[PDB]
C-alpha cells in the first residue's frame, strides 16, 4: 500500500505513477521512501521495463515545500543522506526506466532525467530546475550528466541560469527522446512501450548493464559530492532568503 | 608485407588508393554486403595496408544500393572440438581484434554510407572520424530482436555523441534511424542528396586529402591517442558479454 | 593595472573584458595574452557576479597575431608553448560564471577556447573558424577533448581536422553556441538577459559552477598540457614553416 504513488504491474511494464495530483505531484518526504520502495521492488519483479509518470496535469512539481531539537543542521544532514540514498536508486537501478512525462516537471523530478534510459514527453511538458533562484545547487547527478547530455553552453542556461525549457526545446537538447501531441500522448507512449515490452528481457536488461555498469561508480561519486555541497547551502543565507 | 600498388586484390572487397585516398569497398552487393568471416579477416588486412599506405585520408564504403547489412548469419559455421562454447570464445576473439583495429586507426577514417547500414557496421561508426550519408541510408542496430548485446564500442559511444535518451532508442529498443535522425544526432557528419550524393562527397574528401598530410594525422592523435585505452577496454567487455548472449536461448531463438 | 590591448569595465554586477585591436580584427599578440590573464585574475577577484569577453568592432578576434631570439626557434617555440599552457590554464580555472559574446567572427585560439566558456551568445553575424591544418598546426584550448564531446566526433572533426568555417546557426546546433540572435538585437538582448542573470543569488551561481566544473578541471590541464606539447613541435615542422609564409602574404 503506497500512500503517494499508484504502482501496478502487468505484461512485463511496472507503471509508478505520482498521485499527489491537487499538489501537482510535489515530491514530500514520504513519496521519497515511496519511490525507492516502488524501485526496489521493480528492480525484483517480473516487468522487463519500469515507467514513471504523474497523474493529472503535472509530471512533478519537484520537492514539496513543507517538511528538531538537533537543528536546522541535523534537518539538513538527514535530508542529505535521504536525497543520496534517493539518487542513488536511480543509479543502480537495473532495468529499462522510462519517464512519461505527461506535463509540466520542476527540480528534482528534471534532473534525475538524465539517469534514466528513455524520456517521453507532451507537448505541454516543460523542463524547469530553478536550483539558482532559490540559492541552492544542482542533484541528481546533473551537475555531470547534463553537461555531457545537452552541451555545456545549454546545460548553464538550465542549470546556473533557471531558465525553463519547452518539450521541442529539451528534445533538441538530449533530455527527451521523443514528444508527441497531447492528445495523442497516452496511446503513442503506451502503444510503443508495450512492443518494447515484448522484446527478449534479458537482452534487453544485459543491454542496459553493458552500457550503464562501467558508469555507476563515478555517478555515486557525483551523487555524493552535489549532496554535500546541497547540505551547506541549505544552511546558507541565499537558501533562507529565497 | 601488405604492399599493393594502386589496387589489392581481395575476395570480399575492392581496395583502391587514387588521390591521396585509399577507399576500402565492401563488396557482396548480392548479399547486401553482408559480412562474413572471410570479409572480417579481409577489412582488417585492408586496414593494415592502408594504415601504411601513401594515403592521407582512408574511406569504407559499400558497392551496390547497401552500404552494409552487417553481420552475415547464413555464414553457418561447424562447431569446433570444444563445442559451441568455444566457437563463442573464438568469434568473441575474433570481433574484438576486428573492433580493435578501428581504435587503432591512425589516420583520418572516413565512412561513405551510400545506403541502408546494419549492426556491427553502424555501431563502428562511432570510432570514425566522419561519416558522410545519402539521404537514403538508414540506420539500425536491432541487437535485442537477435536476442544480443551492443559491440563495436557502442555501449559507451553511442550514449556520448547522441545522448542517452536517443542511444536507447536505438542501442535497446532497434528503432531504425533515417540519415536525417542519425545527422541530428551526431553519428553522421552530413547528408546528401542520393543523385547528387558520390559527386559531392569524393570532391569534399579529395580537397580535404591535399591539407598539409601531418598536421592531419598529428590531429587526429591528440584527439583520439587518450581514449584508445578506455575504447580497448569498453570492446573487451562487450565481447565478453556477448560470448555468453550468443550461448543464450533467445539468442538461439532469434536467429 | 591599466591596459594596451583590452578594455575592462565593471558594472550591473558584470566584468566585462573586451579584446581592443579592432584595427588587426583583434588579433591576439603576446601582449594580448599576458594583459587576457591580469584581467581574468582580477576579475575572479572582482566583486562581479558574472564576466564577460567580447571584441570590439567588426570581429571577437580573428585569433593569434602571426607578428609573433636569445635560444633560436627552439627556445622560443618553448617560451610560445608554455605562454599557451599558462593562458590556456586560466580559463580552466576561472571560477566564476564565464561568458562569450560572440559580436562577429572568431578563429583560432578564441573559438577553441569556447569549450570552456558557461555561456555563448552569438550575433547571426558571427562565424567560427579553426583553420589549424591548413596552418600545418594542432590543436589547442582543450578542444581535442572538448569539441568531440560537445558536438560529437563527426561534427568536431570537420571543425578541427578539415577546418570547415561554421556559421552561428550551425555552431548553435552543434552545442558550441547557447543562442544566437539577429545582429541588431543582439546587444541589448543579450545584456537585458546577462544585467537579468547577474541579480540571481550570488553564492549559488558560483557554487553551481563549481559543482559542475570542479571534477573536470584536472583532466583539462592534462589534456592542454599534452596540446601544448605536441604544438611546440608542429611549430618548427615544414608544413608549418612554410604555412607561416604563405600567411606573411596574406
Ligand atoms: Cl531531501
Ligand atoms: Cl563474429
Ligand atoms: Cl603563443
Amino acid at each position: 500500500g503506497f500512500e503517494t504513488l499508484v504502482v501496478t504491474s502487468e505484461d512485463g511494464i511496472t507503471k509508478i505513477m505520482f498521485n499527489r495530483p491537487k499538489k501537482k505531484n510535489a515530491i514530500n518526504t514520504e513519496m521519497y521512501h515511496e519511490i525507492m520502495r516502488a524501485l526496489k521492488a521493480a528492480s525484483k519483479d517480473d516487468s522487463i521495463i519500469t515507467v514513471l509518470t504523474g497523474n493529472g496535469d503535472y509530471y512533478s512539481s519537484g520537492n514539496d515545500l513543507t517538511n528538531p531539537p538537533g537543528g536546522v543542521e541535523e534537518k539538513a544532514k538527514n535530508n542529505a543522506v535521504l536525497l543520496r540514498e534517493f539518487v542513488g536508486c536511480f543509479i543502480d537501478f537495473p532495468k529499462p526506466l522510462i519517464a512519461v512525462v505527461n506535463g509540466p516537471a520542476v527540480g528534482i523530478s528534471v534532473t534525475l532525467l538524465g539517469l534514466f534510459d528513455a524520456v517521453y514527453a507532451s507537448d505541454r511538458a516543460t523542463f524547469h530546475t530553478p536550483f539558482s533562484h532559490l540559492g541552492q545547487s544542482p542533484e541528481g547527478c546533473s551537475s555531470y550528466t547534463f553537461p555531457k547530455i545537452m552541451s555545456p553552453a545549454k546545460a548553464t542556461e538550465m542549470l546556473i541560469f533557471g531558465k525553463k525549457l519547452t518539450a521541442g526545446e529539451a528534445c533538441a537538447q538530449g533530455l527527451v527522446t521523443e514528444v508527441f501531441p497531447d492528445s495523442t500522448f497516452q496511446k503513442e507512449v503506451w502503444t510503443r512501450l508495450k512492443a518494447f515490452a515484448k522484446l527478449p528481457p534479458n537482452a534487453l536488461r544485459i543491454s542496459k548493464e553493458v552500457i550503464r555498469k562501467r558508469e555507476r561508480e563515478k555517478l555515486h561519486a557525483v551523487n555524493a559530492e552535489e549532496c554535500n555541497v546541497l547540505q551547506g547551502r541549505w544552511l546558507s543565507d541565499e537558501c533562507t532568503n529565497a
